[PDB]
């Protein structure tokens, strides 16, 4: 990586050569996009899982939902000039990006994303069947060619992801995923920016300090790409595994939520669902207690409000009438 | 940080913020000016450890070792002035960083680094006794300062470590140490640049892919601060404990000393020391096999010739008439 | 700001923190979030407004349109919960962002909505009533611009982002004429300088003199360019701005060019514009002393279909100003036409 | 300039063309190869001059002053070749760059900068004869090429500064001048970094907020190359006109010195010359007072010492034993 950069103090300008690791999430530039191999190969492909039986695909990626949009209609244009009666339809992310239990091979309708439906669940729908083939070029925005995998795996493509340490500040990047950590008498994560919750597995490759990692510590869980370290990991915290992960992007902070307060009770109820401060009605609670927590406290920054981690339990209502996380059991 | 990489050839411009590893290693123009904590408490606690038993002290970084040779004068005038009789020295450092067993904890002549002697033996002689705790400012020299540790240990100091991965590249830097990794079907080490032959341990909270590591399979042994992963290793070679590692400044590539050759065969004899291409005599021995190895053979590249790993033998010369490791084996 | 740039003719890489304007030209994004005061608040002064006698308001800028398009669903679900005989027609801009001359005030005793912020809340359309509220629109005459409410709001925080935006605005102290400053730039440096803006990208240039080079406005504002983010700001003559005041022009001398004077009657009408210094194709133009004096804006193509190629000029300088739209091509105020009158010919719609 | 940049926030990465505004002030700069004319025109002008009566020359930068100071000995070299008695001497400026009133025209000793006496009278002095043409690089070899001027002006040469604007903050830049301005309720001067202490005129091309001005309220005079704007202004404080410009290297900040205490009270005499918190002998005074001005109170942080403006007067003791500024009133 030819180049240099300036510390954040101002000016301590270092240059030189090596490897960067650098921020995605929080740009408004575009600097990465994905391109398809063939408009013929996609196609072909689509008829043979139509044959075998397959409804539709799960994007794994934000980046890739948007590269499978902007197909749709050359997809369409294929398949109508072939002589057969089928229809591509391509739809939104909304929530977690669900996993399939089946794969693309390389060479009614066909409901590509789109909203969970019944008439054909994510039992027979292809899921992360893509492989980075090179980077393209750009002055700004690079391009980057895909093409189908080889066989079937759970874990993400290795060749988007990034893993860095210096001094006392780590941190492990992605397309979509921007996870931090820092030394303050613990090695512990401190923030988290997600513009989106994904399913495939860490790999192993790209993660650091991923040895006596206890599956039950992992602050992210291992279930939604959590990396597989000790850096993942807060004290006084266990694995959020139902957290408000269906709003999509996120923001993992530590803090209070605007005007409420936590306070350290042993009178305080087990864990469980995340809630959201504000009742449905627009109401604010603003008293809340958790047992053996660690301040300052855990809270998602979603769209529509702030939450709190899964240890922390209000003391003015009475969780009832309460708008809680929507992850299922 | 923030700063951006090029590419001439072609135009391309990744900016951002993130974390930028820098090669520190190849530098050659800039030497730190490092200031302790304070004189005196300095000279109280060498004078505290003369009667402890402790004859004298081991430098562990190349780094140090220039701050004790800067600041023997001004110890040896600050003994002088509190009226007791005790001289220090500030000897050269030659061959591997040895490991010694004492520590100065905070409150004849005093042999500061050096060749080892019988009367002044390591084992009485302290080691990793300081820590870095802040850095200076300003390019043609950084003011590193340190202070006494807490608590004594085999570990390195890790305010001055670093470590990167992205796409299909990866690296363990340090202030002295510059280990490479590369993905081809597989990922191995495929180039080390060291300065130095340290003895402490690499820090698992600076390593990436840090589980399931087997010590017999490092290419750099762990005794000599190579770090506890997977990338830290080659197909068909195994620990390379008695290497060409005294020279001190080393070169770890995959290649052919020039007018040699290695093959494979089942002929051969086992594993035994690194020996140099060239003999005592001044001939070169040109036929060379390997029971297991992989092509390129491993190769070190010191001050005095072009080395080969353990596992390349010769098969014309007698190894009773060449140059073999002074590592103990 | 931190950040820095590379010279490709060459090789240097002069990299540091400054201030850094840079434009929209490789920048997208896809939604905008906005978030105004309160709903209760808002919809509260929208009440008292129109019991004023504030028939509708007039967007500023291009993003208010957007933001009053997006809220105008919780305005009427909250106008409607209160019981109040009133609905929010949102239209949409043609041409120029008109100015009105009146304003909503902050309220006293605003509504009653549980909620306090914009869209985290389930609503429906409730009705349609017999008095309307409207915003934007085309122009009518139970709705003039003289009883239209105008630059009352203005940003306070803001964050930009490659996939979402955030902006939040807040009800003005006071009554203005002057844009909002909490967007817009400029800058200078060697012999280049620049104006920049949200909507507005002005570029100046030495060449023995100091004068304007191109324009790309995506939007013909009308509210006064503020003079605390102008440059050369002094002794300026409102006769010789390229770029008039009463549509957003700074007041500066780099807003110059030499041989034309203020262009009020040019082809503002179009909203989108890209000024910049040529001769259009097929078209030549030439200096002669026998010329007409300046006049509206004309067009090359005619309205039925063919275009002129004899253009002169009296006291212009090469080459002639040059305005591209989606119409076509409308040279400037003083290049008038020689081989056909400008009766064959459609004029700007500006009023003279 | 083409280029990206992120914010104060590490956020918001934008890329893209446009103007870029980049602090030299702190730039840690430490090579320099100037080049001007030629070596046969500079003493053919210097010779001509010194035939009409000049008998030295005023640099009117720092940058300048290192361009003589290199090439005075080529300069003397070629004068001697040719044949002429004369003899360049460079010296070094001690405080304000002051100017001239003469120019050299195209084409027993002559003196560049130094002290002042009487050899050479400050109005028989080359000052303001150069200009840039061309500009130099990034790395190692900034190579700035000088030119001749057409005509006498005592304004700034343009080439080199800049100024910008951006929300609220605003920026006046060159080559040794840094002010920056901030809204806070309304629109005044926050800090200055000043390297060199110039005479020319601030161009009005390169001034932002340029009307409306009065002459007597500017915080940097228009003497010493202070900016003719509005940003260029703080509530409470005049022109200062016999500050402490006699140091050169300055550095205008508002707050208090360390262990001084200001109170604004009806009762205080007027304006005057600034002058030190500590006295010649080495005392510190803690008392002072305004009349009319503002808190944070104005101070200038020199080489020597920390300066206050004019406004703030001292109270606890006389002035008549405290160091003043030394510029004439």
């Amino acid at each position: 990586d030819t180049g240099c950069a300036v510390s954040w103090s101002g000016k301590e300008l270092k240059c030189g050569s090596g490897i960067f690791v650098i921020d995605n999430v929080h740009t408004w530039t575009e600097q990465y996009k994905f391109q398809p191999e063939s408009p013929a190969r996609l196609a072909s492909a689509i008829l043979n899982a139509h044959e075998d039986g397959v409804c539709g695909i799960r994007s794994t990626t934000r980046l890739e939902n948007i590269m499978w949009k902007q197909i749709t209609n050359e997809l369409n244009y294929v398949l109508w000039e072939g002589g057969h009666d089928l229809t591509v339809v391509a739809g939104d992310v909304k929530g977690v990006l669900s996993k399939g239990k089946r794969a693309l091979a390389p060479p009614s309708t066909f409901l590509i994303d789109g909203p969970d439906t019944s008439e054909c669940p994510n039992e027979r729908r292809a899921w992360n069947f893509l492989e980075v083939e090179d980077y393209g070029f750009g002055m700004f925005t690079t391009n980057i060619w895909m093409k189908f995998r080889e066989g079937s795996s759970e874990v993400c493509d290795h060749r988007l992801m990034s893993a860095a340490i210096k001094d006392q500040k780590a941190v492990h990047a992605d397309m979509g995923y921007w996870i931090e950590s820092s030394k303050n008498q613990t090695w512990q994560i401190e923030k988290a920016s997600l513009i989106e919750v994904k399913t495939c597995l860490w790999p192993k490759t790209h993660t650091l300090w991923s040895n006596g990692v206890l599956e039950s510590q992992m602050l992210i869980p291992k279930a939604y790409a959590g990396p597989f370290s000790q850096h993942n990991y807060r004290q006084g915290y266990a694995t959020q595994t139902v957290g408000p992960w269906h709003l999509g992007k996120l923001e993992i902070d530590f803090g209070e939520c605007p005007g409420t307060t936590v306070t350290i009770q042993e009178d305080c109820d087990h864990r469980g669902p995340s809630l959201r401060t504000t009742t449905a009605s627009g109401k604010l609670v603003t008293q809340w207690c958790c047992r053996s927590c660690t301040m300052p406290p855990l809270r998602f920054l979603g769209e529509d409000g702030c939450w709190y981690g899964m240890e922390i339990r209000p003391l003015s209502e009475k969780e009832e009438n309460m708008v809680k996380s929507q992850v299922s059991a």
